[PDB]
């Protein structure tokens, strides 16, 4: 337990801003009762799968004011998981960027080249930017805030079984759904119930909560 902590308060920016303190400040990030203790309640939350990206601090120093300054956003599917037809992922990515669209005034659009704002990708472990993939649950994607080159771009752990309905694995429209919020500039919320909190929870109700809607129009 102890072990997991270290890794967990490590891993999403704790420790560096800091194990008491590290947990009071885990506490109050993810909305638990703040006891600065390594409970249960604490314990679960650490083994919850969850996004990749940190909660305090920033995977790097980013160029620019991380955020979009154009408005008719482009996206590139690089390549796709065996887990779900090719269709069923565009499917996914499409209602995942339509969320956004209709809270905002940006576009969406499907481009076929490394151009694009939004490069999207498959990967496992280590796959091309130095922040490696975990394996199987535990992290379960990360993205990059707006800006050139891997800033806007959104990674899905393919160690992960990625599925739409109830059941075995994790939905990519919802998790897409929540990193493409940081593609577009947000960070993570501290509202359980939100998009941009952290853990993955599944739901069939509406992702957008009034939190998420707040930090976009903030932005844009
Ligand atoms: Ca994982
Ligand atoms: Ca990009
Ligand atoms: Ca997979
Ligand atoms: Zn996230
Ligand atoms: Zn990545």
């Amino acid at each position: 337990d102890r072990q997991l902590a270290e890794e967990y308060l490590y891993r999403y920016g704790y420790t560096r801003v800091a194990l008491g303190p590290a947990l009071l400040l885990l506490q109050k990030q993810l909305s638990l009762p703040e006891t600065g203790e390594l409970d249960s309640a604490t314990l679960k939350a650490m083994r919850t799968p969850r996004c990749g990206v940190p909660d305090l601090g920033r995977f790097q120093t980013f160029e620019g004011d991380l955020k979009w300054h154009h408005h008719n956003i482009t996206y590139w599917i690089q390549n796709y998981s065996e887990d779900l037809p090719r269709a069923v992922i565009d499917d996914a990515f499409a209602r995942a960027f339509a969320l956004w669209s209709a809270v905002t005034p940006l576009t969406f659009t499907r481009v076929y080249s490394r151009d694009a704002d939004i490069v999207i990708q498959f990967g496992v472990a280590e796959h091309g930017d130095g922040y490696p993939f975990d394996g199987k649950d535990g992290l379960l994607a990360h993205a990059f805030p707006p800006g050139p080159g891997i800033q806007g771009d959104a990674h899905f752990d393919d160690d992960e079984l990625w599925s739409l309905g109830k059941g075995q694995g994790y939905s990519l429209f919802l998790v897409a759904a929540h990193e493409f919020g940081h593609a577009l500039g947000l960070d993570h919320s501290s509202v359980p119930e939100a998009l941009m909190y952290p853990m993955y929870r599944f739901t069939e109700g509406p992702p957008l909560h009034k939190d998420d809607v707040n930090g976009i129009r903030h932005l844009y």
